[PDB]
């Protein structure tokens, strides 16, 4: 019997696993899936950079909250985004945070508090020069760092199957051990027109880099816009290495 | 921090059961407590007595097996029950079992088939020479015992606050590690008319003593009726749950 184990002490056998993922197909909309987690998981928290899946996400926890709880927020800031994005967080935690009482968490790379700090610590132009190296200090460190200090046995992603690539591949519930994480993806089966119709229908704050084509954001040196046409993250080329952890169980 | 081990090498830490016991009080309906249980726990049976609140269940349970499936039933024959409740066990058995294909699962005894059997074993009378005797080898052995072979980590159970006593203080959600289950009370809120109001209303088949007066139906010896003012539960006086008492023999 393979069992995981997971930040607070929490177990989780292959047997729980894969019962989860088998049930949970059986819900209709991601609202029945966030509910069962909220009920189910201590330690619950949503990450998200802000994309328009997790916006989603956060509206729909939004409104189940005055039933259940608001799951705390967590934010990696690479000091490598667009300000936008970083605008779009202040009205979101204005919005969906304040008002509950909360902040929203934000992890920065280890030591440094701007982008010339990070320069300065690891060189510059580190993305263009080694982007294992990069992808480690800039995000899966901080990430790591802030499962571990906020106590997070769970998470929200804003992973989709209709993203392509490896996120074709996602279940509903992954473990993710050497983090210390259950990862749940309540919207993974949901598409782009789902996400955007939810957006719209709910007047929900979005990133205005969406207006100038950006349907999926990252840093600002390594994100351009997309056309309708293409790929969803085609302006962002490789799975991101805070999903994809492996690479990096030596550091 | 304290950690439960059921069967099927499932842990639950305590900070586990209390979110659920936090969480689960502010679902609005049985259907919904009994809907996440189905989602959450593999290895998920009800056991009932044929009690009338284990009766609901089975009927809310039958509803949601359509979208979900049916979790099997574990009946536990003490060999002392009233005839009509081994009665209601068949029309139950044909009524919401036979047609999933199941049938419902029956636990006697270790090593007897009838109220002979017992008796030729350890002698007449059991029940009032050695209660603890009693209500190990006829209740509480082919339960565990049943928890083990079946391979059970969850059940649904009919108690509710509303009955009275200890049952007062009951939780939503509570851990039995000696027989290495959880306990799920999805009717905990639920008074007997709210019970009797869902058995009428949808037709449910229920023991036949009911209407002779009896509102908790155990053994044929321990089982006396109830007055106008008197609790429900107020003519049986489990082990059943309170199996904890018999650690010395179950920590095996
Ligand atoms: N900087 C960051 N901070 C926190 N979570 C992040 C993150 N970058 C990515 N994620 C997580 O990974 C998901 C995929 O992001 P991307 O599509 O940009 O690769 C995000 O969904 P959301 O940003 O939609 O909530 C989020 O759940
Ligand atoms: N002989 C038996 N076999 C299986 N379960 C039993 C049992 N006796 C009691 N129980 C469980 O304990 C609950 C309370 O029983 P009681 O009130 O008779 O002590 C029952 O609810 P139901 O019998 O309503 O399903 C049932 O879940």
């Amino acid at each position: 019997m393979k069992t995981y184990h997971l930040n607070n002490d929490i177990i989780v056998t292959q047997e729980q696993l894969d019962h989860w993922n088998e049930q949970l197909i059986k819900l209709e909309t991601p609202q029945e899936i966030i509910a069962w987690s909220i009920v189910t998981f201590p330690h619950l928290f949503q990450t998200t950079a802000f994309g328009l899946t997790g916006l989603v996400t956060i509206d729909m926890l939004s409104k189940l909250s005055e039933k259940y709880y608001m799951p705390e927020l967590l934010f990696i800031d690479t000091l490598h985004h667009f300000p936008q994005t970083l605008t779009l967080k202040n009205e979101i935690e204005k919005k969906y945070y304040q008002p509950k009482n909360q902040t929203i968490h934000v992890y920065k790379p280890d030591g440094c508090e701007s982008e010339a700090d990070f320069a300065s610590k690891y060189g510059d132009f580190l993305w263009e020069k080694d982007d294992d190296k990069y992808d480690y200090l800039a995000k899966v460190e901080p990430a790591h760092r802030a499962y571990k200090e906020l106590h997070i046995s769970a998470v929200f992603t804003g992973r989709r199957k209709s993203q392509g690539s490896a996120r074709s591949q996602l279940s509903i519930i992954e473990i993710d051990e050497l983090n210390g994480i259950l990862k749940i993806n309540p919207l993974i089966n949901w598409t782009f027109e789902q996400v955007k119709q939810y957006i719209d229908a709910n007047n929900v704050p979005y990133n205005e880099l969406l207006d100038l084509g950006y349907r999926s954001i990252g840093d600002y040196h390594s994100t351009q816009p997309v056309k309708e046409g293409e790929d969803e993250r085609a302006g962002r080329w490789t799975e991101c290495g805070i999903h994809e952890a492996s690479r990096f169980a030596q550091f």
